[PDB]
């Protein structure tokens, strides 16, 4: 069977990590949380599309489903976790509950803030996970990418072709991804914040399929900006 | 002293056309060149704004300057090199066949096709270059940065606070640049995408200065659909 696990835990502030709601901002006269959600509602293949966010944004996320008119039976708001890793467990666990995991059950993950995912990229991540087991979304890095361990100066330039920039979906084969998960120690889940790479610490093989230059995360005012220019061509 | 290195050297090819050079193509009925110049044109300090080109395209920028009534004298249209660093390097020799190099003497290297860099970014790397020899404008990574050396799979995923997307401008000392770059084997040139590496592999420090979201490098269909937003929008 087949998951699909919308991340709605919101966009921490830099200052006190304070999680802010920005999927709840208008896109072309609709939160962006529900073009998102039209998109995975057009995948017949999905047997739940579970939408994971703070307990103290249930009410108003249900609210919002009822407003737009998204009545779809596969639709369902739980409870998120402590961090984004955890509240994708979360789903994990929910599943298990509701109709219990099977071996060759898949979970695809996504930002609830990318809305501009494409029916391939879901496909394509769906294929891949029931095939490998554990797959990212990336795009080609355009920008040659720099490190830096203090702010101020240059620590290493990566060469560039080895670079990619991390999109979502990121999608997995769930038993394999509880077990990774189920492997690492507190310190590494505290301090782990990107699904795939619970499988790359676990040592065992993460593919790429690729993204989109237009699937961006629309995280900031700058970014809802362009995202109406997206919309609109 | 102060220059401006605006490199537009670089030629759109592009699968069964006639090669549209991606820095002249027209952004709000305006080269996306002359959007790019008109910031540098702002900043008095420069002793001289060079503009690279390819050699074919070298009298048509130079009409195209008249063309929207610009006459500053500290403009000079120079023939570019054949691969980005090439060009840079061909903007610091006519500086050194020119007026020569005092042992202060900065540049300041930007992407033609990058439109969107303010007053502020100029500023900061001048000021950058004079007081560490060499800068890089970056902003934080806006994704987790992910490696692969199969192209197919994940070899890491780095620790993303550590992240950044390189932008330009690049601000170098020049004698600081030349002899970094003379240092450098053929093999090592193939390998650079930037100019700071030629300063961080010959083991000299580079100092970040903050870019900004909508500094975009405009290459593709999709840039220029985000640059005529940023335009119409008065986001830069
Ligand atoms: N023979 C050449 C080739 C290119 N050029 C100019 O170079 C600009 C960018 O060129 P391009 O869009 O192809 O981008 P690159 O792959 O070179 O990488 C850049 C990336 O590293 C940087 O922006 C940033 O990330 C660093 O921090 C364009 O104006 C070209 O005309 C030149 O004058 N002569």
């Amino acid at each position: 069977m087949k998951y699909a696990g919308i991340l709605a835990g919101g966009i921490g502030s830099r200052m006190g990590n304070v999680p802010l709601p920005k999927q709840f901002l208008d896109l072309d006269n609709k939160p962006i949380l529900i073009h998102t959600l039209e998109k995975f509602i057009l995948i017949n293949d999905f047997e739940k599309i579970i939408i994971a966010t703070p307990q103290q944004w249930m009410t108003h996320t249900k609210d919002t489903l009822r407003k737009f008119k998204i009545s779809d039976e596969r639709i369902e708001v739980i409870q998120g976790g402590s961090d984004r890793n955890d509240t994708i467990m979360n789903i994990v666990k929910h599943i298990e509950s509701t109709n219990g995991i099977n071996d060759d059950d898949v979970i695809v993950t996504h930002d609830a803030v990318r809305p501009f995912l494409t029916h391939r990229i879901i496909k394509e991540n769906i294929q891949a996970a029931l095939e490998y087991g554990a797959v990212d979304t990336v795009i080609d890095a355009i920008d040659t990418i720099v490190t830096s361990k203090d702010n101020q100066t240059i620590d290493a330039i990566p060469v560039r072709n080895e670079m990619y920039q991390g999109q979502t979906p990121q999608s997995f084969n769930i038993n394999l991804l509880k077990e990774s998960y189920a492997q690492l120690s507190d310190e590494q889940k505290s301090i782990l914040s990107d699904a795939c790479k619970i499988i790359v610490e676990t040592n065992k093989p993460v593919r790429l399929v690729k993204g989109e230059l237009y699937n961006i995360k629309v995280t900031t005012p700058y970014d809802l900006k362009v995202a109406n220019a997206i919309i609109r061509g």
